[PDB]
């Protein structure tokens, strides 16, 4: 219940919000990680399909069309270098 | 502003705010990440001094005796994927 570990929470709740949707519940398939980009991320809402189609190929490493848990934090690592430059710039 | 925005914005706020007492204001000291893992942290709080050395020997990566926004991401996905299977089992 300490600060990092809420912040971690709610990084593993976001996850499972849309992976448990359809299919495999602990994978993110291309339509529940659209989403998640989408209305979840400020930068999702501002790219467009191709741009978002390309980025999910991206993060799906091991190329089987689903995002874990693993390949999502991946992404969260990423995008959190992005936001500490920038609000370093 | 969005939902994980927020959670990475939170994540980033907390290096800055150890980070930024001592030193390079942009890497986080063995005192300053010491405490940030004791305060920050439930596991933290459970770990004895032996222990904690150890683990901040592990983060820094490079062996500079310093934990840069890139060792500490690197630490944040471990402890997310860890909270991950927990909640999992
Ligand atoms: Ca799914
Ligand atoms: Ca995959
Ligand atoms: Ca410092
Ligand atoms: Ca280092």
């Amino acid at each position: 219940a300490c600060p990092l570990d809420q912040a971690i929470g709610l990084l593993v709740a976001i996850f499972h919000k849309y992976s448990g949707r359809e299919g495999d519940k602990h994978t993110l398939s291309k339509k529940e990680l659209k989403e998640l980009i989408q209305k979840e991320l400020t930068i999702g809402s501002k790219l467009q399909d191709a741009e978002i189609a390309r980025l999910m190929e991206d993060l799906d490493r091991n190329k089987d069309q689903e995002v874990n848990f693993q390949e999502y934090v991946t992404f969260l690592g990423a995008l959190a270098l992005i936001y500490n430059e920038a609000l370093k710039g």
